[PDB]
């Protein structure tokens, strides 16, 4: 723990100049047109613009303490609200654009933001969620639950059970959740789009999923401000912060991104939404 490897951290930053990230942001647009099965891999980087620092970024919590410095934090986790980057995904989901989502936020804003726990994979926990040790129902609360590493928080399960209810939250040594990471597994090996958004790829086995995507010619795109782990084997590498081109993707599939209510949990998707015509495609 002390000495658990972080990784690459500080890395340069990358910025594609304007014609560039317009051109990418229409290639990307042309795949998710063409795919069939498009799946989204999230990281710290899509949080940052609510005010929630990354691990490995500039002033990421890793690069930080290697640095003897702090992080900053703009939010609570209780008062962050999702990105715009988070609303095109419940929107991209709605219409059946988005097949799955697989995440390694621990920070709650995808469960917050409305988008169906059964087409999420929440790969290293969720600060605000604990699961009963003997039935494993898990509780959605509006506060995060006050432990990590797995530990009893001290609730006790009500189903109609007395079991004592922890966090989701792995340490270094504890492995992932075996139905997000077989249904993670499962979704990124049946794509033919892997989306990255905002991670740098390095955590095992997480980072490595969206390479499954590539067996049986399957495309990778990366959006991230820094290199990531996976950079050569992606079709497209998109270096702008992950708003920027996720608001000129829905522009371009002609989807609006949708106004979040407050915190609302969505157990299952909905039945999908009328979707724009495609455009011809030579
Ligand atoms: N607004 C932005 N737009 C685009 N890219 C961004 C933005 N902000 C940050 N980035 C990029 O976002 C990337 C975020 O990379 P990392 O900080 O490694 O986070 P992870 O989610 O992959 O960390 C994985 C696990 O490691 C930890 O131990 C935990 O257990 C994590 O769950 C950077 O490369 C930034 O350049
Ligand atoms: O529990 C914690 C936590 O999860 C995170 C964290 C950091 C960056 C993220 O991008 C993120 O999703 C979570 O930082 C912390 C920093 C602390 O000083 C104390 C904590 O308890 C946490
Ligand atoms: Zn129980």
């Amino acid at each position: 723990p002390f000495t658990a490897d972080k990784g690459k951290c500080g890395l340069p930053e990358i910025f594609d100049p304007p014609e560039e990230l317009e051109r990418k942001v229409w290639e990307l647009a042309r795949l998710v047109w063409q795919s069939s099965s498009v799946v989204f891999h999230t990281g710290a980087g899509i949080s940052t613009a609510s005010g929630i620092p990354d691990f490995r970024g500039p002033h990421g919590v890793w690069t930080m303490e290697e640095r003897g410095l702090a992080p900053k934090f703009d939010t609570t986790f209780e008062s962050a609200r999702p990105t715009q980057t988070h609303m095109a995904l419940v929107q991209l989901e709605r219409v059946g654009l988005l097949r799955f989502l697989v995440s390694q936020n621990v920070d709650g804003l995808h469960v917050r933001s409305g988008f169906p726990r059964d087409k999420l994979a929440e790969l290293h926990g969720n600060m605000f969620v604990e699961e009963c040790a003997k039935c494993k129902t898990q509780y959605v609360r509006d506060t995060v639950v006050g432990t990590m590493g797995l530990k009893a928080t001290g609730r006790l399960c009500t189903v109609a059970c007395r079991g004592e209810l922890r966090d989701t939250i792995l340490d270094w040594e504890d492995s992932l959740p075996d139905r997000d990471l077989a249904l993670a597994d499962e979704a990124s090996r049946n794509a033919d789009l892997s989306i990255t958004l905002g991670t740098s790829l390095q955590i095992r086995p997480s980072g490595n999923l969206p390479l499954a995507t590539k067996r049986r010619g399957g495309r990778l795109v990366i959006v991230n401000l820094q290199p990531t782990k996976h950079d050569r084997h992606a079709d497209l590498r998109i270096h702008g912060y992950v708003d920027e081109v996720m608001t000129r993707l829905m522009k371009h599939l002609g989807l609006e991104i949708p106004a979040w209510d407050g915190p609302r949990v969505l157990e299952r998707a909905l039945p999908p939404l009328p979707r724009p015509p495609t455009p011809k495609l030579e």
